[PDB]
């Protein structure tokens, strides 16, 4: 090796010893240090073994023919020159090596092999070099040459070829070249050009990515950290099952941080050059392929850590769900639903972000302390300066860290509140327009967003201050290092052969503060997570549930508990029912019967007893859930239909005349709360439903609570009495009717929380106890519209409302700042790079600009950051304004998997990700045209090819986003369903697991998660196919230029035109990518714009058509027809009534259920617009009237009765204008003084996610009790004696006659002997006023209302 013949002459000649050593142990090392690490990929990843195909064998025997050949040459060389003997062994051997592995391969199913490509690239690439060598030689042992390198021309050509196999994903079957450049996506990227991309265009997610093969992994690993705890670290399992495959990306980042300090140095060579012309022909090929192998090598590791960001977000959300099902009540109630939503939505978004920042942790130092040593053989051991300065800085910004830490905790938990808060606002919608709540709910949620608010803009203040420090901190790192230097000199060549490389080192202390945050705000959702999937799960083992003594049910000592903080609900509970024996539990309000049938599911915390319950559990929860399936689907609820038994089930439950009114019968959608179902229907959906599932053993709590006297006869009669279909089934039958207790086998009285009295109903009647005392005294139509994805570029208004909402003075502060930020750097280049009294005043300007760069850097990150709080301060605003306003309809047709959608996700991206996109889109716009100006003002003949470089750039944008778009918008729209499931799986968790359906709604989860990844992965493929694509483009525009600068060295700056435009491509690749990037975070802002064009409601105050003062004051409320329609496809459901209630009269509207009595109600507060009629309450008309002039003069009790989450006076009063003397009062005349009085935190007590934390009488004592607080002349009482003991039903009965005594009353209710004492009834059958006059004088007509009496028994 000298340099007359390799470098020094015209001839690319390379010596003869160095052919036949240097380039031979390249490629055959190359596999010698692959081989053994390959088999960690082979073994650990396998997919079965190909076939005998003539392609594999093709490649064998040439591999056999190819060692041979080598080994040929050993024969010849035994037959002087010691590299004549090891050169063609070591050869063979490596040979022998490549069929091996090609063989293996083979069994282990790999079509297309990256090792053997590459490998033979270079092989071939060595062999091109002794190839051209030898023919500018020129028999012996050439012609071995020749065959060689023939034979691995064809070897490579075969390994191109992808093998046989052993909507699929088209990443498993791409070959090699196809997945090094994402070819496999082109196809769908041209599709998406040509039209937007829907669902159906998605493929299937791959196998490895796929739910099911990732949750179960992480939960594995999290089973077994919790078996060695007996805390369980999750970090220890996060990196135990993603790890294996996250690892190959270091190599990945390693080989192309290498390439990368690589590629600058050819640059500076190549523009030295313009030393033969080859010199810089060579220098440009090598200068193109480095770029090449730097962008493919960079992008598979982006590609790895995306896969595996993805990986993680699959595998938290299912571990959350089926830790979520698993979890025990007092932890569900500890970890609110809005806490769950949170780490289901975005807290593996934090991960996420972090799968691109943890290979970074170790890129930026590596780069720093190489530029430390670049400098340090540049200067000397002054720099003992500079690493100190940029020492200081980690710990001060790790303080900071720290801070930002603390607030991010604080965020997150104000999050969840918020979330938690607008879940309850989802599920009692209807209670809080009925109440005129909205205001009061909507300033809640105000108030925990503003605090929330508060805490991110203060830890983007810290943020700010940080990426501030960390741009000033290198040019502190020179400024200090050449002041310690000064006291050999520093010649302006050796000081600034130090500026170029602190420009250089100022790369990744930039990146750091994006790391820094990631990694906070990743480390809370870490803590987060783990602090959930730590929590206690309820334990079924405590019910010992053995399959089918004959004690189906058996009871020893049980001091169950819903939490163990709190006292134990059921006391030295005891009792043994036989099989088949039909039991109910009565008692009074709050006694423990849900409690005791929730302690019979395992959902009971047991302090100490022994519990057996034996059989299948079918239980009917006192509300009934019912999902968004259609009647038919609620009533299999995942069972085989069988029509003979279906039939039955449906016409023995009084289900069929409601199938027979309604629209499609049993096949309508059903809503997703049961919303579209009545009270009474949705029981009876309910208890069809379990009793459809054969199970020996029903638990039935208050199943005919919500149902006429007739139908609740019918139903007990034909489906729960000894003559039903559940006549040789244990049932335990929670009720508070007494009319069906002498059929009863076994009454169990629950008092205080224990067994006061057990016996049958003539047992109990010869005790002469309390209980004899008690009986004594006798006292298809698709209605659910799924999310939408536009189809066409993001409005133009979208961008306005992100606008106007950051403010004028905001916008353009920013827009100065990083005008000023990025002219100061180019004012800082120029003097530096063509400015290259030196000393003191220019090294000095350079520390000065940059200072003054780092302030403005400072400024707009503290510009725009302020400006991310006030856009999404208004952003939600507007949205929480613009959900409210919407009609009750708008939330019967909108599944609660979008408005949560809304305000969970798409928030979060208002809130963090848009500003920081904003941010990096602006400065790469302005970088772009920096450049611009830069290569404009230097060899202005050359600005004819800026416009044509940019259009085309520009075509590859376009080209981009029309599918772009699509996919993140397809992504959104494949996240509402999953937010869905998880509310409905969280509003039913005790149904699924009595039914133990967890398995099938495990299945469905990992379904809608598994089409939400088939939204997002193309997502980030696309990202990937469009970065090769524009790194591709600036790589063809440096070789070209590289190429143009070398072919006129001697011809009229053309080696900077090349340095100039690389870095213009460089410039318009970010640029292209960043506005992608922006246009894909804004269709969040589309997504929150959408609900404002949506349907509203009437005005809340219509300020001209104001009511006086004193409006309702007669309550004189008159229908004319008032005809109501749901929807204008369904028949009308109040057809021409016309009745005249008088004021101040008592008038109950009874009737069938499902007949129309609650849209009665609904339509008097015009909540259901009126579609023909109108209501004039005191001669004036409602439908004129402003809406909360309406529902803040009317009374209402609901008929389900919900608690929104908070503090009982809260939930009592949220507006809280009455004083707590006052709502003592009320608690008074509710009979729920002693209840609240005797709680430890009296009215301050929380209540649970929708008021579970109380009993559902409890609950309609307290609806009650809001009633009184109000207190108008109008009072509408939709069941309010629905689910309370006939000794609280007649208390409740007779404080509403003393309270409510000279006020209109419209009454519905199925117990009629609390309607006998009203003035005049209203009958409904099917929405038609039947009998229209006294309770009396209907009794004489001997009509519809004596039938109903009796079947009430009162006649
Ligand atoms: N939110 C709703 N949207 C659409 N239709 C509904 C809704 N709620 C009930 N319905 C339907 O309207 C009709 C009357 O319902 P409504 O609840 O007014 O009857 P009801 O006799 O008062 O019932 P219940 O006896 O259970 O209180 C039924 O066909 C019912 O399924
Ligand atoms: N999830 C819960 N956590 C804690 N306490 C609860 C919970 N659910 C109910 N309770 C309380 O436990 C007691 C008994 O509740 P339970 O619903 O079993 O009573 P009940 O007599 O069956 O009610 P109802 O008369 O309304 O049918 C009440 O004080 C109630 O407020
Ligand atoms: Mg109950
Ligand atoms: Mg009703």
């Amino acid at each position: 090796w000298e340099w007359n013949v390799t470098w020094n002459t015209s001839n690319p000649d390379f010596t003869k010893c160095f052919q036949n050593t240097v380039l031979v142990w390249v490629p055959c090392s190359y596999l010698w240090v692959c081989f053994p690490f390959y088999f960690l990929y082979l073994s650990h990843h396998d997919r079965g073994y190909i076939q005998m195909t003539h392609l594999n064998k093709a490649k064998t025997a040439l591999g056999f023919l190819l060692w041979i050949v080598c080994w040929a040459d050993l024969f010849y060389s035994f037959w002087l020159a010691p590299v004549f003997l090891v050169s063609p062994t070591l050869l063979g051997i490596t040979m022998l090596l490549a069929t091996f592995l090609i063989q293996i391969e083979r069994r282990r199913g790999v079509q297309s092999s990256g090792i053997m490509l590459t490998f033979w690239l270079i092989a071939l690439l060595c062999a091109l070099a002794i190839l051209r060598s030898k023919i500018m030689t020129a028999v012996f042992r050439d012609v071995t040459f020749y065959i060689y390198f023939s034979l691995v021309l064809i070897q490579l050509v075969l390994s191109c070829f992808s093998d046989r196999s052993p909507n699929p994903c088209p990443e498993s079957s791409a070959s090699f070249l196809s997945r090094i450049t994402f070819w496999w996506i082109t196809g769908m990227m041209v599709q998406g050009y040509r039209q937007p991309l829907e669902s159906t265009d998605l493929w299937s997610l791959n196998k490895e990515d796929t739910s099911e093969q990732v949750v179960p992994v992480l939960v594995k690993n999290w089973k077994k950290e919790c078996a060695k705890s007996r805390d369980p670290s999750l970090f220890k399992v996060l990196y135990k099952t993603f790890g294996p495959y996250f690892l190959m990306s270091f190599l990945f980042k390693a080989v192309h941080d290498l390439m990368m300090f690589a590629g600058p140095e050819i640059l500076k060579l190549l523009i030295n050059f313009v030393a033969p012309e080859w010199q810089g022909y060579f220098y440009t090929a090598l200068l193109f392929i480095s770029a090449c192998l730097q962008t493919l090598v960079l992008h598979q590791y982006f590609h790895i850590c995306f896969v595996s960001g993805m990986r993680i977000k699959t595998a938290v959300i299912g571990a959350v769900y089926r830790k979520a099902l698993v979890i025990t009540n007092a932890a569900r109630k500890s970890s609110t639903v809005g806490e769950i939503v949170n780490l289901m939505s975005v807290d593996a978004q934090r991960f996420m972000d972090l799968a691109t920042y943890i290979n970074m942790i170790w890129s930026a130092p590596l780069q720093v302390i190489l530029a430390l040593y670049l400098l340090w053989l540049n200067l000397g051991p002054s720099v003992l300066a500079g690493v100190a300065v940029m020492v200081l800085m980690v710990p001060l910004n790790a303080v900071m860290a720290m801070k930002t830490k603390t607030y991010q905790v604080a965020h997150m938990k104000s999050k969840d509140n918020r979330i938690k808060l607008m879940n309850e606002i989802l599920n009692g919608i209807k209670v809080l327009k009925l109440y005129a709540w909205e205001l009061a709910f909507k300033d809640k949620v105000l108030a925990i967003r503003q605090e929330e608010l508060k805490v991110l803009k203060k830890s983007a203040y810290l943020a700010a201050v940080g990426t501030f420090t960390w741009v000033c901190t290198p040019f502190l790192v020179a400024l200090s290092t050449f002041a310690v230097y000064v006291t050999n000199i520093l010649d302006a060549q050796k000081a600034f052969v130090s500026l170029a490389l602190f420009n250089i080192l100022r790369f990744p202390l930039n990146i750091l503060p994006m790391v820094i945050s990631s990694i906070v705000q990743a480390s809370v959702s870490l803590k987060r997570l783990r602090v959930f999937l730590s929590h206690e799960d309820l334990d079924p083992d405590s019910i010992q549930r053995r399959p089918i003594a004959t004690n189906s049910i058996t009871v020893k000592n049980a001091t169950f508990t819903w939490a163990r903080n709190d006292p134990p609900t059921l006391h030295g509970i005891t009792f043994s029912v036989p099989e088949g024996s039909l039991v109910a539990v009565v008692g009074q309000v709050g006694c423990g019967k849900s409690s005791l049938l929730s302690a019979l599911l395992a959902e009971m915390d047991k302090v100490e007893g022994h519990v057996t319950v034996k059989g299948s559990v079918a239980y009917v929860p006192q509300q009934a859930w019912i999902q968004n399936i259609s009647l038919r689907e609620n009533i299999l609820f995942g069972r085989q239909l069988q029509e003979r038994y279906y039939k039955a089930v449906v016409e023995a439950c009084a289900l069929l005349p409601d199938l027979e009114i309604l629209p499609s019968g049993d096949r309508t959608e059903i809503g997703e709360k049961g919303v579209n179902l009545s009270g009474g229907q949705k029981q009876r959906v309910s208890l069809a439903r379990a009793v459809y599932c054969d199970s020996d053993v029903y638990l039935l709590d208050d199943p005919l609570s919500a149902v006429d006297a007739h139908v609740g006869k019918h139903i007990f009669e034909n489906v729960i009495g000894p003559k039903g279909l559940l006549k040789n089934k244990t049932r335990l039958l929670v009720t508070h009717a007494i009319s069906y207790l002498p059929q009863m086998d076994v009454i169990i009285v629950m008092s205080g929380g224990k067994i006061s009295e057990m016996g049958s109903y003539q047992e109990l009647l010869a005790r002469d106890g309390a209980f004899a005392e008690f009986l004594r005294t006798y006292a298809t139509w698709k209605l659910v519209e799924a999310d939408k994805a536009q189809t066409g570029q993001v409005k133009l208004s979208v961008y306005w409302d992100y606008m106007k909402a950051i403010g004028l003075f905001i916008s353009f502060l920013s827009i100065f700042l990083f005008l000023c930020n990025h002219v100061a750097s180019l004012v800082s280049n120029y003097w530096l790079s063509l400015w290259t009294e030196h000393t003191q005043v220019r090294l000095s300007v350079y520390g000065a600009l940059g200072i003054s760069q780092g302030i403005t850097v400072f400024g707009y990150s503290m510009a725009v950051s302020i400006g991310g709080i006030f856009a999404s301060r208004r952003l939600h605003l507007d949205l929480l304004h613009n959900v409210l306003r919407s009609p009750i309809s708008f939330f019967e047709r909108t599944p609660s998997g979008n408005l949560v959608n809304r305000f969970s996700k798409e928030l979060d991206t208002v809130d963090s990700m848009i500003p920081q996109v904003i941010k990096m889109f602006m400065g790469s716009l302005f970088n772009v045209i920096g450049a611009c100006i830069i290569i404009l003002l230097a060899t202005p003949m050359a600005a004819v090819i800026i416009p044509p470089l940019g259009l085309i750039y520009f075509f590859v944008q376009r080209f981009y986003v029309a599918s772009s778009r699509q996919l993140k918008r397809l992504e959104s729209v494949s996240r509402s369903p999953v937010y869905s499931h998880f509310n409905e799986t969280l509003l039913g968790v005790s149904v699924i697991r009595a039914f133990e359906e967890q398995e099938r709604f495990i299945r469905q989860s990992d379904l809608k998660v598994d089409e939400n990844q088939k939204a997002y992965y193309p997502s980030i493929v696309a990202n990937r196919w469009l970065a090769v694509r524009l790194e591709c483009v600036g790589n063809c525009i440096v070789l070209f230029a590289s190429l143009f600068a070398v072919i006129s060295r001697h011809s009229l700056l053309v080696g900077l035109s090349v340095s100039y435009s690389l870095q213009v491509t460089t410039y318009l690749n970010w640029l292209v990518r960043m506005s992608s990037e922006m246009e894909t975070n804004i269709v969040a802002v589309e997504r929150l714009k959408e609900y404002s064009e949506t349907e509203k409601e009437a005005p809340w105050q219509i300020q001209d058509m104001a009511p006086p003062k004193d409006w309702p004051q007669v309550g004189r409320v008159e229908f004319r027809d008032y005809g109501l329609r749901y929807r204008e496809d369904l028949d009308l459901v109040l057809k021409h009534i016309n009745v005249t209630i008088d004021g101040g009269e008592k008038v109950g509207i009874v009737g069938r259920t499902g007949a129309g009595k609650s849209s009665l109600t609904l339509g008097l507060f015009r909540i259901k617009e009126s579609a023909e009629g109108e209501i004039i309450i005191d001669d004036i008309n409602i439908a004129k009237i402003g809406l909360h002039d309406l529902r803040f003069k009317i009374t209402i009790i609901p008929q389900d009765p919900v608690l929104f989450s908070g503090s009982l006076r809260m939930n009592l009063d949220p507006f809280s204008q009455y004083s707590d003397e006052e709502v003592w009062t009320s608690l008074e005349l509710a009979h729920l003084k002693g209840f609240v009085s005797a709680l430890p935190d009296k009215l301050n007590h929380e209540c649970a996610e929708g008021g579970e934390n109380l009993s559902v009488g409890q609950r309609q004592l307290v609806c009650l009790a809001r009633a009184l607080l109000r207190k108008t002349k109008i009072l509408v009482l939709d069941e309010a004696t629905a689910a309370v003991d006939l000794e609280t039903d007649d208390l409740i009965q007779s404080t509403i006659r003393t309270q409510f005594d000279d006020c209109t009353v419209l009454t519905i209710a199925h117990r009629l002997n609390t309607i006998m004492d009203y003035t005049r009834v209203i009958v409904l059958d099917k929405g038609e006023i039947q009998e229209w006059g006294s309770p009396s004088d209907l009794l004489q007509q001997r009509g519809l209302f004596y039938s109903m009496a009796k079947d009430s028994g009162l006649v």
